[PDB]
């Protein structure tokens, strides 16, 4: 459990474990040539490769000509690769240069308002993404000031999340990690080992319509704060009942064991766990990724803290837009408001040590 | 995983082991009532016995009464103590209520103003102060959410701040961790085995005035923005100069190992450590214990970073004051801000089951 392998017929950091922390970047491109765009994804592959098996990129942190800025920042020096993975994704704004406008995908669909929305557009959208994910925070933090450096004068950065799920050296691996509001969260999701569900709910075919993304998936990226506070005044049975499970053990209504399987009739009509169940979605199944933050306090002296929500799919369409549609008349909806928003097309893996980001795009 | 014992002659959380993560809270005090206000610290007290063990505080955060809130918000449900320390002080500014006006410590300093300072008053300040160190984030902030709620109707939360990585050390037999500017930081520090370095320089003593601070502290924190942009294009050799010390190794210029010590005269004269060391200010020692943070970005295309930084002291007036103001010349100035301040009174150790927070001033 010491580095993921970075090549693969798919990107890692989907399919591979979770691992305990998050840096999560979106970036805005400043050049409009095609070539210089190229080169950097070429340049952020081979860093990448470097990153991703715990050694400095370039030619190293120290050791170089005295007069020359060091080629890596330095801070992860001593630190060990923490199980970091990579992952790059293509935003709909991204399709606008390069003349890419006719290879963006029909399933990168644009998402609809969704009532109660309060999207701040400075943390939303964005031409790019890298998803970093390692047990180490420093480890993650490195990978992206690293990338954000090597790219200086072609992207900057639109805007970053740090997150946190468990911790795994005080942890157990099969104990199910509970969210800030003190629920269990994570029983009934795509687990990495369901080879033939990810092939029908995760990953891009080849008949799908767009052949350069067959091997890759959608990302949707949601920041939603939650109402710490409110929350904690609730009852008891007021929270049990918004999510259909108990707090404790979190077993479904009338069951008495975690994993035991829903029955959708005892839980209220508009509990979270019923409206977002495929059952009440004509099967529409996900696979959930996402990732607890706590940023500080904002001026009333309320706690700025939530769930930095990532779902993968095969289609937008099919996957994250009929679920959410569904929450509509969610009693989670008094607890919560969605802040932020992305989407982003995440191509195929990094075939071999010859390939780069990008390469069935660009050509 | 395991637990930091809670009781002793002194707080546990300064001279323990530097723990991986930090969310540190400032809070103002709104009752005017000294009785009510005695009341809380010992609600609090026993609150902290129970989540320095990894038990849930009050009743539990289920199998109550369905129509009443949980006493325990349940967001720690099965995780270890995780060597979760919670560590009190008192600001200057608490001593204006509650009749305590004539037992506010003369070691309990205003700082001045210094060069360069662009102080946010929002981020600055406090009544009191909750340290949270913890290995684990979610331990962390489980205990300043649960002390916040405790504390409803009699203290508001006036600034927090998450550190998401130690910058500091009290054990130097362990790895030296690195900044973000990519230094190690904590070389030469205080370690927690050092008793007589910990008496003379960290701890207060009856005979230095204020009888119920002895087996204190005194804190100060600073919040420092680092300019990276401007650090990421220096030379290797303008990043060394400017602190005295090798890169890769974190060596004293000339010398080979880490922990050999510095020879001073080898150094530029504006040299952090030559301007920090001890030998440069008459003696003055402190024991330094911040963290890394990262608040998204600028706004300008670039990343956040920073450092918030602790030292404790016996006495404001002989440790922070004098290294700062010996810094008025250093290279390092030309990378960072100061822009946010606190200073703090840490009272003595809770000595058993008995005792509370605060029991020696109230
Ligand atoms: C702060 C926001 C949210 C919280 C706190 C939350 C919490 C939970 C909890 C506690 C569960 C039950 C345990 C489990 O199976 O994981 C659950 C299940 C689920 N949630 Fe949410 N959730 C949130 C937002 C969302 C959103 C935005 C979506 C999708 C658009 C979603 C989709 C689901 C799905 C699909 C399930 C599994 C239902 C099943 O198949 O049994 N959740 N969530
Ligand atoms: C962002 C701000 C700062 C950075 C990046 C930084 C970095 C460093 C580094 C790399 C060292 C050498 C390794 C070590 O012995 O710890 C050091 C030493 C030291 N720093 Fe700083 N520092 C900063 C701010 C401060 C401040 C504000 C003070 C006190 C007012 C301070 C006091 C010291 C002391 C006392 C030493 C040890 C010198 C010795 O005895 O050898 N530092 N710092």
């Amino acid at each position: 459990g010491s580095a993921v392998p970075f090549h693969g017929a798919h990107q890692a950091g989907i399919a591979t474990p979770v691992q305990d922390r998050l840096h999560f970047a979106a970036f805005d491109v400043t050049t409009e040539d095609r070539a210089a765009f190229v080169a950097l994804l070429k340049e952020w592959t081979a860093a990448a490769r470097r990153l991703t098996a715990g050694h400095a990129v370039g030619e190293g942190a120290y050791g170089g000509l005295p007069e020359a800025p060091p080629d890596d920042t330095g801070e992860a020096l001593g630190l060990k690769p923490s199980r970091l993975t990579l992952t790059i994704g293509f935003g709909p704004s991204l399709f606008t240069r390069f003349g890419l406008a006719d290879l963006r995908p029909e399933a990168l669909a644009d998402l609809p308002k969704f009532p109660g929305d309060n999207l701040d557009r400075a943390r939303s959208g964005g031409d790019l993404c890298v998803q970093a994910c390692a047990d180490d925070p420093q480890v993650a933090v490195h990978a992206i000031r690293n990338l954000a450096r090597i790219g200086f004068g072609k992207v900057v950065v639109r805007w970053s999340q740090l997150g946190f799920g468990k911790t795994s050296s005080t942890t157990p691996d099969k104990q199910t990690p509970r969210n800030l509001l003190g629920f269990k969260d994570g029983t009934r999701n795509i687990a990495g080992t369901e080879k033939d569900r990810l092939d029908r709910f995760v990953w891009a075919a080849e008949k799908d319509g767009t052949p350069w993304m067959t091997g890759g998936s959608y990302l949707v990226a949601r920041r939603i704060r939650m109402h710490i506070e409110t929350w904690d005044r609730a009852s008891l049975q007021e929270q049990e009942d918004v999510f259909g499970r108990d707090k404790g053990e979190g077993a479904p209504v009338g069951k008495a064991k975690e994993r035991d399987e829903p029955f959708l009739k005892a839980m209220k009509p508009d509990a979270h766990v019923r409206l977002a169940h495929p059952d009440s979605n004509g099967g529409a199944t996900l696979l959930r990724r996402g990732y607890s933050f706590t940023d500080g306090t904002d001026g009333l002296g309320r706690l700025d803290a939530g769930l930095f929500f990532l779902a993968y799919q095969r289609d937008i369409r099919t996957g994250f837009v009929p679920v959410q549609r569904n929450l509509a008349t969610d009693a989670l909806n008094e607890y919560i408001q969605h802040v932020g928003s992305a989407v982003f097309a995440v191509p195929p893996g990094v075939r071999d040590a010859d390939d780069w980001w990008g390469s069935t795009l660009f050509g």
